[PDB]
């Protein structure tokens, strides 16, 4: 998974938190 502020699509929270939808950032 990714980290805090990767890059990443706003409806796919791909990070290991879940987060994404930082303008496409985690």
């Amino acid at each position: 998974c990714k980290l805090k502020g990767q890059s990443c699509r706003k409806t796919s929270y791909d990070c290991c938190s879940g987060s994404c939808g930082r303008s496409g950032k985690c």
